[PDB]
């Protein structure tokens, strides 16, 4: 019960998701998820695939998946399952955005605060800038 405006996107090189907050995404190999402002990192290289038209993964370096459990926090999984899926939305014409799956009616994005810490789902929402990102060149 969505819009279904897609961005371009491109699942054949990894790229770095940059958030308008000034964060990269990490995933660290023991599961923790969270932002950095160094450009430089090795745990911030991604790879997005494209599991259907408008759902995706989104997969580590060392080969663990960004996901949400029933309370809407963000962690690393090592195998992929139902909490894996993102639906990949356009949002102000140019920017990217994600919205769990399975937990799409609430409207659950992915985001990170000013301070680098995850956002929990239910505390994100249509209008800031934690849930605007960017995928860029590694």
């Amino acid at each position: 019960h969505h819009h279904f405006n897609l961005p371009p996107g491109n699942y054949k090189k990894p790229k770095l998701l940059y958030c308008s907050n000034g964060h990269f995404l990490r995933i660290l190999p023991d599961g923790t998820v969270d932002g950095t402002r160094d450009r430089s990192d090795q745990h911030i290289q991604l790879q997005l695939s494209a599991e259907s038209v408008g759902e995706v993964y989104i997969k580590s370096t060392t080969g663990q998946y960004l996901a949400m459990d029933t309370d809407g926090l963000l962690y690393g999984s090592q195998t992929p399952n139902e909490e894996c899926l993102f639906l990949e939305r356009l949002e102000e014409n140019h920017y990217n955005t994600y919205i769990s799956k399975k937990h799409a009616e609430k409207n659950w994005f992915v985001g990170l605060k000013k301070n680098g810490s995850c956002k929990r789902g239910p505390r994100t929402h249509y209008g800031q800038k934690a849930i605007l990102f960017l995928p860029l060149p590694v």
